[PDB]
């Protein structure tokens, strides 16, 4: 992996063949379709099972439930390679792990817990999250329209946005009576899910719009230690964990493919590597990168020794998709002509990290955070 | 049209309704298709035609060419509202006018204006500018390699990135025996144009790889006057002006739906137009729109007078197009989600602007020209 | 003048006569020794009579009142050349121009118009505008703690960083009862004004806090029109349009002062002004020089026609003043070491440029006056 | 501290130890004092004695050679406390220890070690680094012109911004025959050391000028094994070591200030601190203080274990100056017409950093380290 300050000196052997294996199969069974699954908008189902064999899906949980028991480190890095190939494919890994499995997990019953865990982590069933509706994500609370009346519960209304929307058989649906969290099955009656069509980014995924008639869940079926918005909110905290990570390695393959093409080109008689405003650009993309890697790698370290917050993770979060977005236009900009072409990823990578710099968080949100921790003043 | 700083005023009654009636035209007859057109990634030919009704293209010409002999402000007024819609419906004017009608017009001999202009501007045979090649568009004397050995001469060369590439009857092909210029039917034998494929950016435009595989052209189709790099440098200064225009318009387009969708949404209770950070991102694309228009009437002027540089050309094209591009990017952070689909333009100006941020000099070469403008010395 | 976009094509004869004759006065009486004058931190008294005779006292105002009776763009103008030599030699000018003789002349009584403006027109009795308070100048109305109670009116409290504090003997105080107008001469018993020392920045000017303690002034020395804070607020519109001219004229000389050490010095064998990223800044303070013309120029037009509004004020002042002080930081930047010193401008230019950055409205409050004017939301 | 991601974790207790001790004392005996020595633009050489004392003067050098043989994360956290303080205040022991106490150690002989490092280290003798020349330190070779011939040797050139310059009893001149180095006393005939004055940066500090005249100076005052351009730039990679460190501390410095500031000043009703504009700032100046002291922390750790190669210097002298300049402009923007007066440090920062953001390699030339060692191909 690109490693500027030698951080992989600080990983744990362990850590290290994860990050191996999880190259040497990505590199075999995804880069080589990367280009068309994009094109055509489509996921690439025939690779949940492998991901599940390989330990993809909930790596950092116990083995007893069917996790890998790896460390955060493992699990950013696991990201880290699935991002740097698409967005997409690293998308569908978090959901699964911190924003179905996590809380099922943390805040559900023993019998969920033993009931759908191990499915989940041998991707035998898929989830997704509903937690933004139509008004606005930036606002979770404020704008949850979604109902729940209650042995059973009703429920009533809409997510938008939802990714594995439609590849789902369980939905972790957050709704108000306070928030609750339930696992509502996709196939209850009631229950729709509509794929979105014209997307330009994230095209290699599958985003739905959730729509909950009057759909009947038992309160054998709703999360019982899940209450309050800090519910839902550790979830985007554990997913945004792993995308800080995810963003450091799409930010490697832009930059690789940059500097390559930088080198092969040529000009008023150098090569394009040679000239100061070429340079400066790859020098800027290499910085940011190193520094993406320490604030990842410090996370994952404060992680396991259960001293990590969110706003920490939220500055991790901004910084890097930020600079991940950047580097992905600056390297478009590099390509000329050449990148405006899936022939070459950096526009995929550009595309795809519009939607990264938005979910989880917008880079606004996360700049409130950080301000709000700072000076104990909300202002959103 | 946005106009913060009234800059209407400055323009004459003719310039005002070739601004209003190109809008209704593309109104009616464009808007309501361009995402269709830019999804299929497809051209309408079929307005070709319509434009030629309208007088859009090769403006400013004489009208004993078939010209409409208006102004210079008149062309980039037409420009803006074309771009407003598409920069690709912006594009095939810039060729037609600027890379192929004033080619003719300014370096052609009396027998090849009076045989193509009128055809030309009737949008009745439509042409093509080859001027870039595959080892860099940055260079153009430098990477020139194709070929002209002398009555009749014998072209030997490829074409990269050319628009109207599969649309041309005739190309204007620059070669080196010196630079010189040829009008090529594209039908003569060993002549090849092949379009290209995975486009992510300027979708609504034909874009073509040329190949001149000995390729006879009379000397009758050789451009008298066009000598040196100077002639096809004169054409992208030509070019490169209406861009200047258009960039303003694409902006508006873009500002106008921001607002629009700032002023509808809302989150912890307030609308989004009512936020610090939304305010200032809206407040910056109405800054650079005012300069932008500015220094795009200062330069129409100048134009007619006959005092207008490359120079300043330069600088219009460089920070015009940087400014649409940076505030294209910030619109789609401000949709949010809803501006990864193409349903919001939002996206389709951002990725299209990724071109003209490209072609027709990149960024950095227009601040080399600045540069070595300023200091007298050459660091190309 | 610096001049890429030929604006001088835009004035008329007794404008650029005006020009002249404003940079040649500066250029022999002031220039040679603004180093010495802003080190000792000291204002130069023996100017303002010399001022007054060039007319840059009031310059647009009726000759029957002292005045010049010239045009907006001439006031530009010479706002523009004294900034080029030092922000604080324009401050003098813009405090008694646009905050006294101003107010006096738009909402002043015959009485106090006959009587005031001509004296401050011949540099004969200097003026200065008391409206910030300790609490915050960018809440104007809501920290206005100063009250006026009534027909002599007694004053009481106290103004923070006010221009000529110490030079004045006529002091407009704006306070409250429904923001009031006065006039208040200095030496009225129970008003202090005392210098703030210590400062790094417009140290070539003098500011002082005034302290008013029952301080008793006759109805007849109230400005009878000067009603609400929009009162006091056109009196910044006015300034602030001189500003955008000023801040043109330190970036000309910064400018001017960088490309000829980059031509001069030199590394790695060619010169500083061949370098890609030296020639990048001069490229940039170039284009944001030129943009600030234009819209200065735009101003000064729709200023005269009486159809310049607030918000398109604080548009020039906000870009005019962020580009000049960007490009003073980028000129210090080009000339390292030597330019920590006094020996070369820059880094005097980017300390004054600090406070004109702050004052009239901060970069942030003009924002928001944007803002509120494109959504129709205040932010504030 | 200020220790977002709670890396004062990653420190040994020793190490914590002479962070908190630094802070003490610099607390008691330069805080209090800073503002005027900096006013009057005085280096308080009595601190020298005191610095010995505490072991700053060459922290990480071996005891034998009376150094306190402590890590180079001790020695990057004093630099820290120092910054903090006053740039100028860093400096010295920056010169001192990795300017001068390192190239003896370094490249010394054994007599040249054992006869002065002692002195060094306990501030019983100062020393000054002499490689910049007037014609451009970025080009340190080329611009080299003094001269060392040949067992005298007799030296002539002349050295410009020698920081101690006045101060100094040896000077480390580096010449030309191949770069040399050498121990010039400052009272050997032949050799001048006048002041820098006017400086509006680092005024806490002595910069001189240095003139060699025909001065003579023995082989045994020649290092030994200081061979070529690498021996003074390893000893600017020492000293960039430190200067990453400290750049963080003034950065420590601004933030703190400015969030107290923004905390207890109020505007539209709300505090300043509320505002999502100001808010932006601050989070801002946290983001990158976290980031800088990763980079910072990870450099110290390579260092102590032979793995520190100069690029990964350079990456974090050029990011963590260029984040505290920036930072240290937002806090003068924040504090607003409190900023420009010595009142409020956040001023007299911004300027030292001018200096720091210039020196020891500019901001450009670390930029082209690093782009140099990413593409192989040398831009400078
Ligand atoms: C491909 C894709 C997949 C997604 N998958 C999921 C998923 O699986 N689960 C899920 O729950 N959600 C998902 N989302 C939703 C995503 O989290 C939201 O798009 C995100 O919350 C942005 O919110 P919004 O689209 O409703 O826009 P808004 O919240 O309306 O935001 C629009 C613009 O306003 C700014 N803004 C909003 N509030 C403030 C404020 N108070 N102050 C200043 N600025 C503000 C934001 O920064 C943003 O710039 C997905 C979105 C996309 C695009
Ligand atoms: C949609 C589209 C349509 C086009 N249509 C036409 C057309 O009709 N006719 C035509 O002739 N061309 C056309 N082009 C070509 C276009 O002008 C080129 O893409 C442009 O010149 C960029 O050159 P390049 O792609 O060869 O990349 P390069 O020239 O290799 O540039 C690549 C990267 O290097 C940088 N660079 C290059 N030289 C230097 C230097 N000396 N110093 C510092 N940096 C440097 C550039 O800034 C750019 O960032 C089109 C391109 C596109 C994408
Ligand atoms: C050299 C000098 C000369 C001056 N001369 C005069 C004079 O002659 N007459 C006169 O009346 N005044 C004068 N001033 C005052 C000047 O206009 C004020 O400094 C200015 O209003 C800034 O206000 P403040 O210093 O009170 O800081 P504050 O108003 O407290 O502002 C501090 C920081 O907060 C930000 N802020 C404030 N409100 C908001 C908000 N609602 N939302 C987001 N951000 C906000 C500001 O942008 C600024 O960044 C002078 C100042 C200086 C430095
Ligand atoms: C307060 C202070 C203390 C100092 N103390 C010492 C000391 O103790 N010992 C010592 O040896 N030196 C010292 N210096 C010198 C310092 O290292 C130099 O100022 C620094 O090398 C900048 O070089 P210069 O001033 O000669 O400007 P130049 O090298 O001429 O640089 C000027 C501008 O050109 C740019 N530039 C230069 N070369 C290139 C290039 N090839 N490509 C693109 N851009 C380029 C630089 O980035 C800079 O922006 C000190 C300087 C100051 C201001």
């Amino acid at each position: 992996m690109l490693d500027f300050y030698a951080l992989e000196d600080l990983l744990t052997p362990e850590e290290k063949e994860v990050q191996k294996a999880a190259r040497r199969f990505l590199e075999k069974e995804a880069l080589p379709h990367i280009r068309d699954w994009w094109e055509e908008g489509v996921f690439p189902t025939h690779l949940i099972p492998r991901f599940a064999e390989l330990g993809f899906l909930g790596p950092t949980l116990p083995p007893e439930y069917g996790g890998a028991g790896v460390s955060s480190a493992a699990y950013g890095l696991i990201c880290y390679e699935l991002e740097r190939v698409d967005s997409g494919l690293r998308s569908f890994v978090s959901v699964q792990s911190s924003l179905v499995m996590y809380p099922i997990y943390a805040y559900g019953s023993e019998e969920q817990k033993r009931e759908f865990l191990p499915k989940l982590a041998r991707g035998e069933m898929v989830g997704c999250f509903g937690l933004t509706e139509p008004d606005g994500g930036s606002d979770p609370y404020g704008n949850m329209k979604t109902r729940a009346r209650r042995d059973t519960w009703v429920l009533n209304g809409t997510k938008m946005w939802i990714t594995n929307g439609n590849l789902a058989h369980l939905a972790v649906i957050w709704a108000k009576d306070e928030v609750l969290g339930f696992l509502v099955p996709t196939d209850t009656p009631g229950f729709q899910a509509r794929e979105v069509k014209r997307k330009m980014s994230l095209r290699a995924s599958v985003t739905s719009e959730l729509v909950l008639e009057e759909v009947r869940v038992p309160e054998s079926l709703r999360l019982p230690k899940a209450l309050g918005l800090k519910a839902p909110l550790s979830c985007l905290t554990q997913a945004r964990f792993g995308i800080a990570w995810g963003a450091m390695g799409a930010l490697e393959a832009v930059y690789e493919e940059a500097v390559a093409f930088a080198k092969s080109r040529s000009t008023f008689g150098e090569p394009l590597a040679k000239k100061q405003l070429v340079q400066a650009k790859l020098a800027e993309m290499l910085a940011w990168h190193t520094e993406g890697l320490l604030l990842a790698w410090r996370l994952a370290r404060l992680k396991d020794e259960g001293k990590l917050t969110p706003a920490q993770v939220s500055l991790a979060k901004r910084q890097n998709v930020w600079k991940a977005l950047q580097a992905a236009r600056m390297a478009r900009d590099i390509l000329g002509g050449s990148g405006i072409t899936l022939e070459y990823h950096a526009i995929r990578h550009m595309l795809n990290l519009e939607t990264v710099y938005t979910y989880e968080g917008t880079h606004d949100v996360h700049t409130l955070v950080l301000g709000r921790e700072i000076t104990g003043l909300n202002a959103f």
